[PDB]
């Protein structure tokens, strides 16, 4: 009962999600910018990700549960593309915009205006990313992942493509991520 217990603090996916970077340990968060629980996890996870080793990385994907949500996915794509060393600031701004200020960032007309107004992160370069074909492609991939892997709740955190974190609370889930990262790192090396 110490450490990792399957069915208690993690479960194993029936179908693993391909990792973006081979030979590394991926921590993958599915989220939505509208989601109060995602907004609460965000500061905990972003703080924790600073402690990640050089072979670990945090990948994020916005769920797409309806056609209207592709706009938010394209925003998520644009942030990941161009926000660079201010991505944490960007995500924090966006979560607060949607969850606390009730800003309708799912409306492209509201979103583009709002991005152009950002300087705490580079709003204009993120807008450039939003307007580029790449963010459309990334949003479509997000939808494919949502549907293929039947992601039906947010936040969902998966380590090493195969281990789903079963959260008791956010802080304790960070310990689970660390234990899973070690499990993955050494499974992968042994293979």
């Amino acid at each position: 009962p110490a450490g990792l217990v399957e069915g208690q603090n993690y479960t194993v996916l029936a179908n693993p999600i391909p990792q973006q970077q081979a030979g590394k340990v991926e921590v993958l968060e599915f989220f939505g910018y509208f989601c109060p629980h995602c907004a609460h996890l965000e500061p905990v996870l972003s703080k924790h990700a600073k402690s990640f080793k050089d072979d670990m990385y945090l990948r994020t994907e916005h769920v797409v549960w309806q056609k209207e949500m592709l706009t938010l996915a394209r925003l998520a794509a644009a942030v990941d593309m161009a926000a660079a060393d201010s991505k944490d600031v960007a995500n924090s701004h966006i979560f607060d915009a949607m969850v606390n200020q009730k800003i309708k960032l799912q409306n492209p007309e509201v979103l583009k205006k709002w991005l152009g107004e950002q300087t705490a992160f580079d709003g204009k370069k993120v807008l450039a990313a939003y307007e580029s074909p790449e963010s459309q492609a990334r949003a479509d991939k997000m939808q494919e992942l949502t549907e293929t892997f039947q992601i039906d709740g947010t936040p969902t955190v998966i380590v090493g493509g195969k281990y789903k974190v079963e959260f008791a609370d956010w802080e304790s889930g960070m310990n689970t991520i660390d234990l899973l990262a070690d499990k993955v790192r050494e499974e992968q090396k042994a293979a």
